[PDB]
Formats: structure tokens, sequence, C-alpha cells
């Protein structure tokens, strides 16, 4: 049997399913400790970029867990993600242990850049900007990359790096009464937010678990793009970001918010 997690219904990604949009034929890279072999995933290719782990399965459990919001398969198993038909690409710019380099992360990007991503998923940041690092983001986005990135987990009134740069589009995490989660960081160049508590999706070892963090909300926003990209194919990144925000459900000040909660109905409607 699949069920179907909370969030996945609270960005209204059935709705879109619905009327045919699955993100086939869109290639989302997930940014992060690697992606599992999983069997309600479908892992079309990556590469890794941390030295000593060259294989681009994950030995930590978040990417396999990011790949599930953004692409668990529409099956009789499992989960299901906001765009389940996505291309999806696991990025390895982080170990076992969860952390990487600006270097490793600079690398993923440029490797979305020079591999024909739509969406790049950045599930992963630190309070500190990084001229590598945003060097990195910009030459993804001048190649058509939409780059969603998450705001943070501190609870501070500014986001981290890379979502705080402009050519990232910076995710917060809500709950399920629609208030801002209290670790979801705000502020200046916050874009939009999504469910980010209690988030179940595909975990290693063939199952599935539940997290909680921006981490988790950024991938219902990745899967949302590349539902609208899916829609509008001759769309830029700037086209799809925008529209994402301007379909968002106001929940409150744009400082807590930014936008809003991402909608998958109203952004395909
Ligand atoms: S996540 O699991 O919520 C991990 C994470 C995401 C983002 C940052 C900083 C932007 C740090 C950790
Ligand atoms: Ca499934
Ligand atoms: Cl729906």
């Amino acid at each position: 049997a699949q069920s179907v997690p909370w969030g996945i219904s609270r960005v209204q990604a059935p709705a879109a399913h619905n009327r045919g949009l699955t993100g086939s034929g869109v290639k989302v890279a997930v940014l992060d400790t690697g992606i599992s072999t999983h069997p309600d995933l479908n892992i079309r290719g990556g590469a890794s970029f941390v030295p000593g782990e060259p294989s681009t399965q994950d030995g930590n459990g978040h990417g396999t867990h990011v790949a599930g919001t953004i692409a668990a398969l529409n099956n009789s198993i499992g989960v299901l993600g906001v765009a389940p038909s996505a291309e999806l690409y696991a990025v390895k710019v982080l170990g076992a242990s969860g952390s990487g380099s600006v270097s490793s992360i600079a690398q993923g990007l440029e490797w979305a850049g020079n591999n024909g991503m739509h969406v790049a998923n950045l599930s992963l940041g630190s309070p500190s900007p990084s001229a590598t690092l945003e060097q990195a983001v910009n030459s993804a986005t001048s190649r058509g990359v939409l780059v969603v990135a998450a705001s943070g987990n501190s609870g501070a009134g500014s986001i981290s790096y890379p979502a705080r740069y402009a050519n990232a589009m910076a995710v917060g995490a809500t709950d399920q009464n629609n208030n801002r989660a209290s670790f979801s960081q705000y502020g200046a160049g916050l874009d939009i937010v999504a469910p980010g508590v209690n988030v179940q999706s595909t975990y290693p070892g063939s199952t599935y678990a539940s997290l909680n963090g921006t981490s988790m909300a950024t991938p219902h926003v990745a899967g949302a793009a590349a539902l609208v990209k899916q829609k509008n194919p001759s769309w830029s990144n700037v086209q799809i970001r925008n529209h994402l925000k301007n379909t968002a459900t106001s929940l409150g000040s744009t400082n807590l918010y930014g936008s809003g909660l991402v909608n998958a109905e109203a952004a395909t409607r």
C-alpha cells in the first residue's frame, strides 16, 4: 500500500498529478549525502564530489529522504513525491557524517549546470557566506538551473547561505497548523515555505522514516518547480521561481514566510 505524507497533500501535489503533471522530463539534482537504491525511487544518474566516497549511495539518510519528498514513485508501495516522475540525480556533496565543504558543494552545482539539470535541491547551508559557493550558485543559475535551498534551522530572523543569495530560492519550514516551525530561519531573502515537521519519506535500508527541518521543506518546493516546468517547458528558472511565489498562499508577513505556502495546484492551474 502507498500512503501520501501530510506535506505532499498540504502542498496540493495530488491535484497536479490528477492533471497529468508528475515532473516527467524534468531533471532534478539532489545535492546531499547521496541517494540510496530504494524500491520507491528511480535514480537516473549522478556524481560524487566527496573524496573517499566515490559511490553516490547514501551513508547518512538525509539525501535519500530529501529525494523521496521530491520524487518517491507513484505505485502501490511506500510514499509519494511531489513530482513522482522527475528524473532524479544523486549529487553527493556531503559525506556519511552529513558534512562536506564549500568546494564539494560548488562542484555539485557546476555538475548540475554542465549536465542539464532544471532544478537543484540544496537542503544544506551555513550561517556564513562563501565566495566559492556563491560563484557556483550564480554559474548554475546562468546554465538554467533553479537552485532551491533550505533557510536553515537556527530559528533566527536571518537566513543562512547559500539560501540567502539572490540566485537561490530560499525555503523555510511550516508545521501542520501553517505556522513557521520554531527552528525555521526567516528574514531577508526568504522566498517561500513548505512543510518541514514530521515529514515521512524514503530512507536507506529500503524503509521509510520521518525527519524535521528546513531540509524537508526544500524538496517540496523543488518538486513543485518540476511540476511547473513540465507544464511550461519553455520557462526559465526565474519564471518558475516567480510563478511558485506568485501562486503561494499567504501565511503572514513576508519577513516570516516569504510569499507563503507553496501550492502546486495553484501553480499548475
Ligand atoms: S536539514 O536536515 O534540515 C539540514 C540542514 C539544512 C540547512 C542548513 C542551513 C541552511 C543546515 C542543515
Ligand atoms: Ca510509492
Ligand atoms: Cl491536492
